[PDB]
C-alpha cells in the first residue's frame, strides 16, 4: 500500500559496452534491495540462483531456482533486448496477470565475478523496483557489498530494505 517511489532512470547507470554473450550462465543472488524487499530475522531469506541463456534471437531465457518447502522451485521468464545494450523488457507480458510494465537494466558487471541489475515493474498499478547483487560465487567481498549498499541507498532505500541472502547448497549447486 505504501511504497518508496521508483527512482528516475537518470539515477540508474547502464553498463557500457554490454557483452550479452559474457553475461550468460549461473549467477547467485548475494544481495537484494527494493521497495518491496523487507529484512526479516524470524526467517532470513535463503540464497537463490538465476541462469541467463542467450537464444538465437539474442533474447535471454532467464531461469531461476530457489529452495522452498524442501523442494526446488523453478520459474522462467524472457528478457527481450530493449533500447540499448544491457537493457531489457519482459517478453509475453500478457501472460502475467496485473503486469503492465517490466524493465531490466544491467548497472555494472565484470562478467566473471560480480554484477548489479536494476529491475522496475508496474503490477496492479503499483510501481516496484529492486536491485540484485549478482555473484559468480556465493560469497563476495566487503567492498562489493558496500558498493551495493551505497547504490541502493542512492535510489532511496533504507538499510532494512537491503538484504543479503544466506548461502545454501540445495538447488543452486546444479
Ligand atoms: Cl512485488
Ligand atoms: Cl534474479
Ligand atoms: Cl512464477
Ligand atoms: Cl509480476
Ligand atoms: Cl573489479
Ligand atoms: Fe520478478
Ligand atoms: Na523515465
Ligand atoms: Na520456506
Amino acid at each position: 500500500s505504501d511504497l518508496i517511489p521508483a527512482p528516475p532512470l537518470s539515477k540508474v547507470p547502464l553498463q557500457q559496452n554490454f557483452q550479452d554473450n559474457q553475461f550468460q550462465g549461473k549467477w547467485y543472488v548475494v544481495g537484494l534491495a527494493g521497495n518491496a524487499i523487507l529484512r526479516e530475522d524470524k526467517d532470513p531469506q535463503k540464497m537463490y540462483a538465476t541462469i541467463y541463456e542467450l537464444k538465437e534471437d539474442k533474447s535471454y531465457n532467464v531461469t531461476s531456482v530457489l529452495f522452498r518447502k524442501k523442494k526446488c522451485d523453478y520459474w522462467i521468464r524472457t528478457f527481450v533486448p530493449g533500447s540499448q545494450p544491457g537493457e531489457f523488457t519482459l517478453g509475453n507480458i500478457k501472460s502475467y496477470p496485473g503486469l503492465t510494465s517490466y524493465l531490466v537494466r544491467v548497472v555494472s558487471t565484470n562478467y566473471n565475478q560480480h554484477a548489479m541489475v536494476f529491475f522496475k515493474k508496474v503490477s496492479q498499478n503499483r510501481e516496484y523496483f529492486k536491485i540484485t547483487l549478482y555473484g559468480r560465487t556465493k560469497e563476495l567481498t566487503s567492498e562489493l557489498k558496500e558498493n551495493f549498499i551505497r547504490f541502493s541507498k542512492s535510489l532511496g532505500l533504507p538499510e532494512n530494505h537491503i538484504v543479503f541472502p544466506v548461502p545454501i547448497d540445495q538447488c543452486i549447486d546444479g
